[PDB]
């Protein structure tokens, strides 16, 4: 009634309530420990975005500080509103930044140990329900930017938080990627695709290459996280390629600087996808053993 009254100030209207409004009240607590209910402002407007295809720069904004408890309930729905947003409103790409923001908030999120049985929920939506076919192509796009980027502050923890995402990141553009590909038959594209690919591991490597003391932390993360992505990337691309990217990266680094961290990094590698063996394997391989025969002997 009081907002009422409020709108009932603005638009006089016969807004004359009858004083049965009386002095006593009343007061309830209201929780809902449900499973579908859901109480948030943005989601919702995330939910009619279409018939609210203004604020979505003001949403957009407001999400990545919503409660993630809300948020998982229809974190696919999300999802899906998400991407079809990008799909019809790919005008703004700045708006496409601020999906990609939203987007990494999401998955962060999920990393903790609150959502983690949802994971198969993702994938459950990823190889089920995913519906885009050129996110994939604004997705690296945003990514190559950032990582352009990143003598930003404002954007480093961005980049920072884009690392603790690159599984699900990267496994949404593949998605993205072959869906484009499955419906249009094949890729009249694939090579600038696989060119994306390469530019977006220079800009790392130039990352590798700039001041540490911007990034420290972030280079870390990087050589933490890199790894991750290389198999899936080996349902997409040559091994062989991929190989010697990760090799001439690992060049890339200055030689004093964060060893058990990249220690731990090639460990990481030889983990995974050194199992398609021989055309990789041998590759890597010699850099291998190179720092660690610098490992061996350095006093």
């Amino acid at each position: 009634m009081e907002e009422k009254e409020l709108q009932a100030s603005k638009n006089l209207v016969t807004f004359t309530p009858s004083k049965d409004s009386t002095k006593d009240s009343f007061q309830i607590a209201t929780l809902i420990c449900s499973t579908k209910l859901t109480q948030n402002v943005d989601l919702l407007g995330l939910l009619n975005w279409r018939s609210n295809s203004q604020n979505i720069k003001h949403n957009l904004k407001k999400l990545m500080e919503v409660d993630g408890g809300e948020i998982v309930k229809f974190l696919q729905d999300t999802l899906d509103a998400l991407f079809n947003i990008m799909m019809e409103m790919s005008d703004s790409e700045t708006y496409d930044f601020l999906v990609f923001d939203a987007l990494v908030f999401i998955i962060s999120l999920i990393g903790d140990i609150k959502f983690q049985h949802f994971n198969p929920v993702l994938e459950t939506y990823i190889y089920k329900h995913f519906s885009a076919t050129l996110a994939y192509v604004k997705l690296s796009k945003v990514l190559n930017f950032y990582v352009a980027n990143a003598d930003d502050s404002s954007k480093t923890e961005l980049l920072f938080a884009a690392l603790k995402a690159l599984k699900y990141l990267f496994r949404f553009i593949i998605q993205s990627r072959v869906l484009y590909l499955r419906f249009y038959g094949q890729s009249k594209d694939g090579d600038e695709f696989n060119n994306s690919i390469r530019q977006l591991f220079l800009a790392f490597n130039m990352l590798m290459d700039r001041p540490l003391e911007e990034a420290v932390k972030i280079k870390g993360a990087a050589l933490k996280y890199l790894p991750s992505i290389i198999n899936d990337v080996k349902l997409v691309f040559d091994p062989v390629e991929l190989s010697v990217l990760f090799c001439k990266f690992i060049q890339s680094i200055p030689d004093n600087q964060l060893v058990r961290q990249k220690l731990n990094c090639m460990t990481k590698i030889v983990e995974s996808t050194l199992f398609r063996q021989s055309e990789c394997r041998e590759v890597l391989l010699p850099l291998l053993t190179d720092q660690l025969s610098g490992q061996l002997d350095d006093n």
